């Protein structure tokens, strides 16, 4: 019931560029300690810059490895969380990085690509902007691909429980997606790893499915992470998913026993629509 | 904040038997197509029968392999779902099997052990009944052990969200546990894989933490299952967890794309306290 592109899109890069019609395109790579993979990601996209893509930045989210220098050495403009929006003290987590990135870009369209990807296709970005450029009323495009543990155990089943209309979204937690600035600066940003699911639900609640498309980027592979770190992500995802369905979340961080005790942070605080930051 | 036994319990089998004080003990092994492991499980426990354990049954939950014959050949009494409670048509899923098993046993105490376990300790049952026998006010004992994907990504984080008081339960989805008949026949049984989480939350809501204990059974290993089957389990878990927290579940089955479409069953229907079936 949702515009789904199942096979390779047929649009060429030159067509897509024509279709821009004065609209600009920014690409954001959020990055926290992805030195091993960041360069490969930037290189997959930088050939588009000054063409289809008018602007590409790395939003460095507090990295302490060589993420930033290697990214710079790949010719990318690197922006710290502090630099994107310096008047506002920095909070931890991905959603903060993406939210701040709105203040550090000016494209009418914004594309997000995770910086921990292993050999991403150089057509990811063209594939994602296709529906925004050539559709009508599309404001949001999610990717999917071909094993998604938080997605298949947490997000998809909870959506089935609480927003079953979104059951047709194959990769709701996908980190590769694009959306209009008009949409993005109109929506709040959930903290931490909650940011994607919030955007999907907020978009839907506000514009319905017809405003959402999804595109097959084939197959992704990325940094596989330790189960305890996913419990933490899953917690924040849950937190946000619930607060969008008007359910009071305890605000209690998930506690695991490695036996040694550890309690991960959770946040019930969204960033407001970036629009409010407009002077 | 919950009675937790972290190391090997010190009670001997003969002490525990003395402590029974006229109370009887039934052990139930629910089983659906566990021919490879069922015999090992029965053998771990049958030496206790006519001693500490007064009764042991296998609740055969519709098996079509050699589960039943191999179980019989290990000297176990085998009871079909139909035989446990024949006046009532059989529904699919684990909770149904466990619920029916109450009608097919008469122990004052009931112990559940999954039948897909690989080399279970012969002390599992003594370890589980310890707190029921020697405690006061304990009506429920959960096991834990030393990677628990639905548990760590779905159940523990959701509990943190919705019943954070149960955050201290290490293995809420554990299939090895024991409880009083008085408690069990007083509680409804969630369908499918929802049965455990429901029992934990219902018990807590009704008696609080002081009625619950948990015991380290060291380390379990069992049938590792395909992610898509866990999505289905996770769905039912979610469904039940939500309905206990007064949250309306859509009643919509989880839908996955293997790309081929498949929609798994979910049930919003509990069995009533078995007490109501008392003539
Ligand atoms: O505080 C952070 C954490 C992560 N990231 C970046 O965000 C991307 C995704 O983070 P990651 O740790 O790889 O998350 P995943 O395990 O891949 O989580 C999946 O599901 C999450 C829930 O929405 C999404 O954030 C991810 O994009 C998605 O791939 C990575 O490139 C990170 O460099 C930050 O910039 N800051
Ligand atoms: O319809 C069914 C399904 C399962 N079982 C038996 O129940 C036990 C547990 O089922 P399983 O498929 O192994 O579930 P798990 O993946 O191990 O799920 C974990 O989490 C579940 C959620 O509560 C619990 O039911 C399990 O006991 C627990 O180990 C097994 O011995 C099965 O033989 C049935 O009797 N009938
Ligand atoms: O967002 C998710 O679904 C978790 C991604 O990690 P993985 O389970 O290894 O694919
Ligand atoms: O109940 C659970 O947590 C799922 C058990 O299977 P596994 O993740 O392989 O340990
Ligand atoms: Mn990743
Ligand atoms: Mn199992």
């Amino acid at each position: 019931p949702l515009d789904t592109t199942w096979h390779r899109p047929g649009w060429t890069i030159g067509e897509l560029e024509a279709a821009k019609a004065g609209r600009t395109i920014s690409v954001v790579l959020p990055a926290l300690n992805e030195e091993a993979t960041i360069e490969s990601v930037i290189d997959s996209i930088s050939p588009l810059v000054d063409g289809l893509v008018d602007e590409l930045i790395v939003l460095d989210s507090g990295s302490t490895d060589d993420t930033e220098i290697r990214a710079i050495a790949s010719g990318a403009r690197v922006v710290s969380r502090e630099q994107a929006l310096p008047e506002v003290p920095v909070r931890p987590g991905k959603g903060e990085a993406l939210w701040r990135s709105l203040a550090a870009t000016s494209g009418d369209i914004v594309v997000f690509i995770d910086s921990d990807l292993i050999n991403p296709h150089p057509l990811f970005v063209p594939w994602l902007v296709g529906p925004l450029l050539t559709g009508e009323g599309i404001q949001l495009v999610k990717s999917f691909y071909r094993g998604g543990r938080v997605t298949e155990l947490v997000a998809r089943p909870l959506l089935a429980a609480l927003r079953p209309e979104l059951g047709c979204v194959l990769q709701p937690l996908s980190g590769e997606y694009a959306a209009s600035r008009e949409l993005l600066t109109s929506l709040p940003f959930a903290p931490g790893y909650g940011v994607e699911i919030g955007l999907l639900i907020d978009t839907f609640d506000r514009l319905g499915l017809d405003a959402i498309a999804q595109v097959n980027l084939g197959v992704r592979a990325h940094r596989n992470r330790p189960l305890d770190e996913l419990g933490a992500m899953s917690r924040q995802v849950i937190a946000t998913l619930l607060s969008r369905c008007g359910i009071p979340d305890s605000g209690v961080g998930l506690t695991q026993f490695l036996y040694t005790r550890h309690t991960w942070p959770v946040s019930l605080v969204d960033r407001p629509p970036m629009k409010v930051m407009r002077p």
